[PDB]
C-alpha cells in the first residue's frame, strides 16, 4: 500500500525521464525495480547524497517499518504461489580492498536480506564477467552482458545493477490463427508493416481525457492468477503524440483507469512485441535532484565506507519483456502506445514501457 505508492510513482517519475530523452525509440522500463535499488542504496549513503536520494523518494529506507514494508512487498509480488514468471536480480559491487564500516554488512542483510558483494575492479574484464555472470545466472539466464565492454575500468570503486525478466501469460490470450501483418503507423508519420495479434472478448476497458482535452484508450489484459494486469493506453487520434500521455503518467493515474474499468465485448488488434532495454540511469536520476552520487569527490557513501571516497561509477537497469500468444467496438493499436505491468492487490508498477516501433 503506503510503500508500494511510493516506490511506484518514484519508479514512474523515473520511467518519465527516460521516455523524454529517447522519446522515439522503443523502451521497457521496471518503476518498482528502480525504486527497490534506490532504497537499498540509501543505506550506504550519508549527508547531501542520502538527503537527494531520499527527497526524490519520499520516504527513509530506515524509519520503522519502511524496510519490514519492502521485504513484504517482495515476498507479495515474487511469489511463486501465483506460478509467476518474474526473475529479478539487485546487486551493489564495490571495490574489495576498502574498509566497510563495521556493522554495515550484518544490517543490510538483515534489511534486505542480501549483501553488497565485493570485487577487484583492477582485474576489469574478469570483475565484467563476475558480475555479468551474477546477473546472468540469477535471471533464469535472460540477462546477458549487462555490463557493456568498456562500462568499467581500473577506477571503477561501485556500481549497481538491477536486472528483470517478465514472461507472463494471459488469462485470456490471442489465438495465433488471427496474427497477420497490418499497417503500424509510426509517431513520424512513415508507417510499417507488423504482425498484430488480434482477439474479440470482454475486455475491461475504459477512456480518459489528457488534462489538455485529448482522449485516450485503456484496456487491461489480466494474466493467469488473477494478480497481475497488462494496461495497454494510447491517445485515439494519431495526430496526438504517445508523449502528450507519457508526460501526464502516475501511479495514482494508473488506479483510477483500474478503478473506472468496465467489462465489454470489445475487438481488440496489438502489435505484438518483444522488448529489451538496458537503461542508464545516471541522466534520469541526475534530472530527479540525484547528482552528488556521481560525483567523485563530493558523494557521500560513509554509512558503506567512512574513510575511503566512493562514487558510483555505473548504475544500470536491465529489463527483458515478450508479449505474445500464450456487433463488437474496435480498439486497433496501430500508433505508439504504452504498456505497464500492474500487481493490483498492491498497486505496484513492476513494468512500464512504450513501443514506438514494434
Ligand atoms: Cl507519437
Amino acid at each position: 500500500s503506503y510503500v508500494a505508492h511510493l516506490a511506484s510513482d518514484f519508479g514512474v517519475r523515473v520511467f518519465q525521464q527516460v521516455a523524454q530523452a529517447s522519446k522515439d525509440r522503443n523502451v521497457v522500463f521496471s518503476p518498482y525495480g528502480v525504486a527497490s535499488v534506490l532504497a537499498m542504496l540509501q543505506l550506504t549513503t550519508g549527508g547531501e547524497t542520502q538527503q537527494q536520494i531520499q527527497a526524490a523518494m519520499g520516504f527513509k529506507i530506515d524509519d520503522k517499518g519502511m524496510a519490514p514494508a519492502l521485504r513484504h512487498l517482495y515476498k507479495e509480488l515474487m511469489g511463486p504461489w501465483n506460478k509467476d514468471e518474474i526473475s529479478t536480480t539487485d546487486a551493489i559491487f564495490v571495490q574489495r580492498d576498502l574498509k566497510l564500516v563495521q556493522g554495515f554488512m550484518p544490517h543490510f542483510f538483515r534489511l534486505f536480506r542480501s549483501t553488497v558483494k565485493q570485487v577487484d575492479f583492477s582485474e576489469v574484464e574478469r570483475a565484467r564477467f563476475i558480475i555479468n555472470d551474477w546477473v546472468k545466472t540469477h535471471t533464469k539466464g535472460m540477462i546477458s552482458n549487462l555490463l557493456g565492454k568498456g562500462a568499467v575500468d581500473q577506477l571503477t570503486r561501485l556500481v549497481l545493477v538491477n536486472a528483470l525478466y517478465f514472461n507472463g501469460q494471459f488469462k485470456t490470450p490471442f489465438p495465433d490463427s488471427s496474427t497477420h501483418r497490418r499497417l503500424f503507423h509510426k509517431s513520424d508519420g512513415s508507417t510499417v508493416s507488423v504482425p498484430m495479434m488480434a482477439q474479440t472478448n470482454k475486455f475491461n476497458y475504459t477512456e480518459f481525457t489528457t488534462p489538455d482535452g485529448h482522449y485516450y484508450d485503456i484496456l487491461e489484459l489480466p494474466y493467469h492468477g488473477d494478480t497481475l494486469s497488462m494496461f495497454i493506453a494510447a491517445p485515439y487520434e494519431k495526430e496526438v503524440p504517445l508523449s502528450a500521455l507519457t508526460n501526464i503518467l502516475s501511479a495514482q493515474l494508473i488506479s483510477h483507469w483500474k478503478g473506472n474499468m468496465t467489462r465489454l465485448p470489445r475487438l481488440l488488434v496489438l502489435p505484438k512485441f518483444s522488448l529489451e532495454t538496458e537503461v542508464d540511469l545516471r541522466k534520469p536520476l541526475e534530472n530527479l535532484g540525484m547528482t552528488d552520487m556521481f560525483r567523485q569527490f563530493q558523494a557521500d557513501f560513509t554509512s558503506l565506507s567512512d574513510q575511503e571516497p566512493l562514487h558510483v561509477a555505473q548504475a544500470l537497469q536491465k529489463v527483458k519483456i515478450e508479449v505474445n500468444e500464450s456487433a463488437p467496438e474496435e480498439i486497433i493499436m496501430d500508433r505508439p502506445f504504452l504498456f505497464v505491468v500492474r500487481h493490483n492487490p498492491t498497486g505496484t508498477v513492476l513494468f512500464m514501457g512504450q513501443v514506438m516501433e514494434p
